């Protein structure tokens, strides 16, 4: 399931409570939670707000992709993944079975479950989202995670430019480092 950072309790909403500890943290990245005003990072942007600081590869932020972009990033790794139901409506048990629709080619799981699944693999296997980011993408990581305002330079072309960033994000800012990997 899912273990809390801090006291190691074993246990499509990131926010985790452990009763435990009282710690707050981010089911994906296992990053901490901050409630407003709360937040002691320098470079964060959003004070007023319950959230974590996640790396580009949590669930907080794959989730928001479409399956089909979460399978290409799959498909270009050749790592296998499920799209038909097991062997004998998602089962997923959820706190209140998650019980929703189970569309074809989501293996048998609702939309927001065969996504998480997705991002399971995605994890396990240290895929990194980056590779197929739109410069767009990769100047908003730039800022976010690098904290410098990007721009091409003279002489740049815009593949150049691109490849860049994507390098310079890759060497310096790693993937999550408490996400389980294999
Ligand atoms: C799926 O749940 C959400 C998705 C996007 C934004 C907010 C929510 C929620 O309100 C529930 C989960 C949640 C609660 C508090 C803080 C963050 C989140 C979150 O998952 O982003
Ligand atoms: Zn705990
Ligand atoms: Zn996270
Ligand atoms: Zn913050
Ligand atoms: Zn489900």
């Amino acid at each position: 399931g899912i273990d809390c950072p801090k006291c190691k309790f074993s246990y499509g909403c990131m926010h985790f409570h452990c009763t435990q500890c009282r710690h707050q943290f981010c089911s994906g990245c296992y990053n901490a939670f901050y409630a407003k005003n709360k937040c002691p990072e320098p470079n964060c942007r959003v004070k007023k707000s319950l959230h974590g600081h996640h790396p580009r590869d949590c669930l907080f932020y794959l989730r928001d992709w479409t399956a089909l972009r979460l399978q290409k990033l799959l498909q270009d790794n050749n790592v296998m993944f499920n799209t038909e139901p097991p062997a004998g409506g998602c089962r997923v048990i959820e706190q209140k079975a998650c019980g929703k629709e189970t569309p074809a080619g989501y293996a048998g799981l609702c939309q927001a479950h065969y996504k998480e699944y997705l991002v399971s693999l995605i994890n396990a296997h240290s895929l990194d989202p980056a590779t197929l980011y739109e410069v767009e993408e990769l100047e908003t990581a730039t800022e976010r995670y690098l904290h410098v305002r990007p721009q091409p330079l003279a002489g740049e072309d815009p593949p150049a430019y691109q490849a860049r960033l994507l390098q310079k994000l890759t060497e310096e800012v790693p993937l999550g480092q408490s996400i389980p990997r294999r």
